[PDB]
């Protein structure tokens, strides 16, 4: 109940945090987010009580994650399951990975340094850290029991710095959109003012991922070093206090950073009494006019803005630094752990090259591989903003798949299901499950349809390998 | 192999072909839409060869239609094949009756007489039309017999006199599209010009329903006068000459009749020498200069360019008569005798009010006041254009659903599956039903996908009403 609790917080508190939630409160109304944030997260936690469901039926000897669910349900939601979570794993180790990168880049051009062509200075930046994760991850992970402790400290102590700073209004971030919590800083940011071309589904895509770490984060970790049936109150208070933390910090950005700022001390608090529509010139000078050119940073330029509000911006950083390679790297170790665990049972002879366990412990070395060179290839796409759709999609396509697969076992089976999880019925999980669909094809619905072809053909395979 | 081939015939030469296939080529191009209905002919002509391979598998006693497919096919795909098309018949008697009723009004419009609301006096002729024929199903089928052969010979007669007008260039036309068989006025009507705001994909849906009279045609008159094993073979023949005259009427109209015309003997062949890039000018001053304002007619502004080309106009309105009326009453028939026989087997128990076969013979009522309530509801919506797409949506889920269910029965199932249609393999069913799904999901996305969740909810009822 401290274990699991702390893998999936750490796995929970990704890139889209510290770098894209000021974004998504500066677009989405700090009103209106917090309805993304609270469809989000009734969304994971019925797929919590589901999995829990799942995490409380079968045998004590919990074998693995893939292996659990083929345990508790059939070797064709199994596979299913596993495969597009495998891979949903391995494209999130690219999504956390090029934030990383993108905010390296970001401290960097803020120092006089640079590279060679910024929006492909992330890729190599990428492409040298996910070497080196991959690195980290084969040949040693006995101290990520110790490291994952101090990681979680750093980003605790991060958010609360970040809290801290909000109410330390230094006037030198009032060319900055920080103002310290006004209340027509509230009041401006509750409407839902988009931009470019985002709408509430894309904000709402984008920000899915920032809510995903839950089944990998519990059961990936099976036979855990605590019992079995401890993960469901761990993972449902984790997903409480993350989504908690989201509302909080939602709230507190919105009512402090104003939607645009264009840092200037010449175009500053000189207090002409002129209109004063916005909150900008309410507070004063400071931050007006960004409708003619685009301005710098605030809540919708620029991303740093959480950096920018806070005191002593390095712990920030280093925040970031712990919760996006924190992210990546469990990714990085529950992917192929699951491409292994399924090839090993053969289910899909395709892939019968399971890696050999080619090392002295059970280390897989093709999975890797592999999902490596996926995590390269999607790193090669720069804007997060883009590879975050696909994450999103291919998540809420396996939670779809997982607990409406628990919804048809429900629909008598033969098989021992015999849930014990308080409130896991099977109505609850079918509307999470057409949630989940409903959701994922108001996003792209041309990929959510391509998704259910490959899993509709992986029935196929599954139906007749047999 | 005269009886059911007649039926097919005349079920899929509706309303689209005189008063939306010179509308269809008006908008894509004389050459792309021959793909369009290569496209239509190819789902048709799979999904023939799925029943068909249906049609030669079981007893020799072919009960009904339903209840064919629920002795081939599981009551799974059964029942929800037999709703969903039967539903999709449902909807196609609103469409044939209001594209009747279109016709009666332009008819009428062409005379003095005029009534109350056109866009709604299609309204009142659609509900009183479908009263009558309501009244013509029940009560009396004796005659219809001998009836579809005369409306048969109605029909050929209607198509044979528009093509042999097409050779005779009445000057008179000339303020009319209609020019003969010009090779310029091929030429430019190769380009697929679309129009307002139709794509592709929208044409393709309106023109899809055309294409659609053939389980119907052949299933739901099972238990023929003559064997049971006779259908796929007029099926396939009758695709075959559809398809075929549509190509032929589709390449005529389009080198025959031009995009736009402003009838006006003096907007006339003056003759002019301007640039000339058009084909109007080509022919002479007629038809020239719609790009101003909206024209009177002529392959895209008007659908009576059928009716405006042919000899003896009297022929071609009594063939839309004939094969509107024909279509919609034949659809109107089996309908409610899928539902009734649907619902004595009571595979949907909710449904259980069976019509208890109100009448001396085994006429059920319940199921004729549905449809025709139903029916009513849709011929509320005037504008053919959007109905339409409805009913392909629904077609097209319904041809979907049985193909892949060949599909899914072959692989091997237990219930005696053993079909005999030469060419009727699973991987080309397969392809029909992902065929399917992804032209459904192309034309209103949306739509499709409530389709499934519906056809899903089915399968669920289905799963444990057991």
């Amino acid at each position: 109940i401290n274990g699991v609790l702390v893998r999936c917080m750490l796995n929970i508190w990704g890139v889209m945090l510290f770098i894209r939630l000021s974004w998504i409160v500066g677009q989405a109304g700090i009103g209106l987010s917090v309805l993304v944030i609270m469809m989000a997260t009734v969304v994971t936690t019925i797929t919590g009580l589901s999995t829990s469901a799942i995490a409380t039926n079968g045998f004590v000897r919990g074998g693995r994650a893939y292996y659990l669910i083929s345990r508790s349900l059939g070797p064709e939601f199994g596979g299913a399951i596993g495969l597009i979570f495998a891979f949903a794993n391995a494209v999130a180790v690219a999504m956390y990975v090029v934030g990383f990168a993108e905010t390296v880049v970001e401290l960097l051009k803020e120092h006089s340094i640079l590279m060679i062509d910024e929006i492909n200075d992330i890729r190599i930046i990428g492409a040298i850290t996910v070497v080196i994760l991959l690195g980290i991850s084969v040949a040693g992970m006995e101290w990520e029991a110790k490291a994952q402790i101090v990681l979680l400290v750093i980003l605790l102590l991060a958010i609360g710095d970040f809290v801290i700073g909000t109410f330390i209004p230094l006037e030198s971030k009032k060319p900055k959109g920080f103002f310290g919590y006004k209340s027509e800083i509230f009041n401006e940011n509750f409407g839902p003012d988009f931009r470019e071309e985002e709408t509430f589904f894309s904000v709402f895509a984008i920000f899915f991922p920032a809510a995903t770490g839950i089944l990998a984060g519990a059961n990936i970790s099976g036979d855990l070093a605590d019992p079995q049936s401890a993960i469901p109150k761990g993972t449902l208070l984790a997903i409480l206090i993350t989504t908690l933390v989201y509302v909080g910090i939602a709230v507190s950005v919105g009512s402090c950073v104003v939607r645009d700022a264009t840092g200037n001390v010449n175009d500053t608090i000189v207090t002409e009494l002129t209109n004063c529509t916005s909150a900008a010139c309410k507070l004063n000078f400071d931050f007006s006019s960004c409708e003619s050119s685009p301005c710098s940073y605030g809540l919708m330029n620029n991303f740093q803005v959480m950096s920018m509000v806070s005191g002593f911006t390095p712990l920030i950083s280093a925040g970031i630094f712990s919760a996006t390679l924190s992210s990546a790297l469990a990714s990085l170790v529950s992917a192929p752990k699951i491409f292994q665990a399924l090839c090993k049972d053969n289910i899909y002879p395709a892939f019968q090259m399971f890696a050999k366990g080619y090392g002295k412990n059970n280390e897989p070395l093709r999975g890797y591989i592999l999902t490596f060179l996926i995590a390269l290839g999607f790193i090669l796409i720069a804007e997060l903003n883009v590879i975050a759709p696909i994450i999103s999609n291919f998540f809420l396509a396996s939670y779809a798949l997982i607990n409406f697969s628990v919804f048809h076992a429900s629909l008598a089976k033969s098989p021992g299901w015999r849930p014990a999880f308080k409130y896991y019925n099977m109505w609850i999980s079918l509307l999470g499950a057409i949630l989940c669909c409903i959701v994922m094809f108001v996003i792209n619905w041309w990929a959510a349809l391509l998704t259910y072809v490959i899993v509709l053909g992986l029935y196929i395979y599954v139906t007749y390998k047999k």
